[PDB]
């Protein structure tokens, strides 16, 4: 049977006496052996878990290991998202305790002292049965950081995708999906993406504005404000999975090389050339993606509003909506700002092709940290401080948390956009993580974001079949250690 609950937990692990707020969570015991069977915990991390009820079945990988093991399944709702949130206005002050550290001691705290409706015993409790952590995502690197910096709670970790290493100028982030991508379109994109940039270092004001004006854009201000539109197409390389078949982003790149779907007659490999792939990237733009675009905030109404793309302006609702439930995932924002993660996703330096313009830069997305984030009360986040991505690298262990671990499994995606802030990023030092027997890791051959946690993948794709039956073996396997 199913249910959900609320965890007293605590505002401030390090100073209990400031308090306690209530946590979401929901459980399932469909596949549960009863009092001493494991739990597999779940975080769907930097969102509200509400529409996340398909992970207590085994249509996901956590319903599937709750199968294997005669585990329940329980889901977490972050600290500060939806029904979990301390405060009713989040700003740079009510901000303070959603950091990287309180949301790891959240989820040990909550297995070691969580009171299940369905075991009011201390037998279902983290001291006294197998707990398997997975995450996927930022909850991944939850997951894995957890293994890091807080071991002995949870019995097992399986890490998915995971952004285990802070990154300043995650340009990287563009770089599987450029490998991925057919060769035509990535060429043509990057031509248009350096044209871009070239119009916006070299071209003068006539230049700019007449560019503009292609896309629909005229209106926007801000060149570099423009220029970040351009990665809309590539983006769509998140959304793709096993079974998204003729997706959002394959329609993309169809649109740059000039061709309907089905077309009889494609380019080659050399793709269209600038002046046509720049026309059609355009047109793409302007009427496939910038109708109703604005729109979807609910800010505003207008169908062909640019307010949105307006990140100079302090007053936007993006920046100074302070609500729970915002649509800007704000809480996700202070993350990157104040951990700080960043990993801004910028156009590649000088010298390295690049798919997005690099007029897409590292400071385009910091200078927009204080707009979210203004100071409050003294409060302010921590990147403004001076904190960098070695302060959270050098706690953690980054992507080299790698060097002693216990009963934590790896999956990654071959072109997954965040594989290269992971442990089998290409551009880690000493190489991408080798699999041994203690600490595994698999690559999905193909594979894009989490691949492996739909099960919808599992049955179109051998790859991913491969790869989901053996950390299901393994976590079988370890789990079975516990009760040996
Ligand atoms: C030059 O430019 C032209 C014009 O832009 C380029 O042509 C376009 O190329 C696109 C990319 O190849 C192509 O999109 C593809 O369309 C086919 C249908 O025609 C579709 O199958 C593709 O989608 C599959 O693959 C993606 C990528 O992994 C998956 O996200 C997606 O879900 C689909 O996956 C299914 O098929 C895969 C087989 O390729 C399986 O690996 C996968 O597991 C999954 O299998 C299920 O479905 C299978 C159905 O085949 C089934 O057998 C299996 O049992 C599972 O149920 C993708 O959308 C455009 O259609 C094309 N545009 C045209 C022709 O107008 C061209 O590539 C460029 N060339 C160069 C050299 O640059
Ligand atoms: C590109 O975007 C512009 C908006 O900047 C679209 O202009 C609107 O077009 C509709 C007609 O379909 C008019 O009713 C609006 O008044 C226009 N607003 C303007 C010009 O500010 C334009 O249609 C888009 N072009 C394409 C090909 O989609
Ligand atoms: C999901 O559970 C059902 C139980 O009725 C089972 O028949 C099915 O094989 C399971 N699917 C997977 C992928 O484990
Ligand atoms: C800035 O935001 C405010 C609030 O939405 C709005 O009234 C104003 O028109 C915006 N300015 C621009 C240039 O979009």
């Amino acid at each position: 049977t199913t249910g959900e609950a609320y965890f007293e937990q605590l505002l401030d692990h390090h100073n209990p006496e400031k308090g306690t707020f209530s946590q979401r969570y929901w459980w399932s015991t469909e596949y549960w052996g009863g009092p001493g069977s494991p739990v597999v915990l779940f975080n769907p991390g930097e969102v509200s878990a509400d529409g996340y009820e398909g992970y207590l079945t085994n249509d996901t990988l956590t319903g599937v290991y709750a199968q294997e093991i005669q585990g329940a399944v329980i889901l977490i709702e972050h600290r500060y998202w939806g029904d979990s949130s301390p405060y009713e206005v989040l700003n740079a002050e009510t901000l303070q305790y959603l950091t990287l550290d309180q949301s790891i001691l959240d989820m040990t705290y909550f297995a070691e002292t969580v009171k299940l409706q369905f075991d009011n015993s201390s037998r279902s409790n983290a001291q006294n049965a197998p707990w398997v952590m997975v995450g996927g995502s930022y909850s991944g690197a939850l997951t894995a950081w957890t293994e890091s910096i807080a071991p002995g709670t949870f019995w097992a970790y399986h890490a998915t995708s995971a952004p285990v290493e802070a990154i300043y100028d995650f340009w990287q982030y563009f770089y599987p999906i450029q490998q991925g991508m057919a060769q035509n379109c990535s060429k043509d994109v990057s031509l248009v993406a350096e044209y871009v940039d070239k119009i916006g270092k070299n071209g003068t004001a006539k230049e700019q504005q007449e560019l503009k004006e292609l896309f629909g854009l005229g209106a926007v201000e801000h060149y570099d404000d423009f220029a970040a539109v351009l990665p809309n197409g590539p983006y769509l390389w998140q959304d793709n999975d096993f079974v998204t078949g003729y997706s959002s982003f394959f329609q993309f790149c169809d649109a740059v090389e000039g061709v309907e779907a089905g077309a009889a007659v494609t380019p080659g490999p050399e793709g269209v050339g600038l002046e046509k792939a720049l026309a059609n990237y355009a047109n793409w733009f302007n009427s496939t993606i910038l109708p109703n675009y604005c729109a979807s905030y609910g800010y505003w109404t207008d169908e062909w509003s640019v307010a949105c793309f307006d990140s100079y302006n302090a007053s936007s609702p993006i920046f100074t909506d302070t609500s729970v439930g915002n649509p800007v995932d704000r809480q996700w924002e202070w993350f990157l700002c104040n951990e700080p993660f960043f990993w801004w996703q910028d156009g590649a330096p000088e010298g390295t092709s690049t798919i997005v313009p690099r007029l897409v830069s590292a400071s385009y997305w910091q200078r927009q940290c204080p707009l979210y984030f203004p100071e409050v009360n003294g409060y302010t986040y921590g990147s403004a401080k001076g904190k960098n991505s070695a302060t959270v690298n050098s706690w953690t262990g980054g992507w080299d948390m790698t060097r002693n671990t216990t009963r934590l499994i790896w999956t990654n995606g071959q072109y997954d956009p965040w594989r290269d802030s992971g442990v089998s990023s290409t551009f880690r030092p000493g190489g991408p993580l080798v699999s041994t027997a203690n600490e595994p890791v698999q690559i999905i051959p193909g594979g894009f974001h989490c691949s492996d946690l739909y099960m919808e993948d599992y049955y179109a794709n051998e790859g991913v079949r491969k790869v989901v039956d053996n950390e299901v073996k393994q976590i079988k396997e370890w789990v079975e250690e516990y009760y040996a």
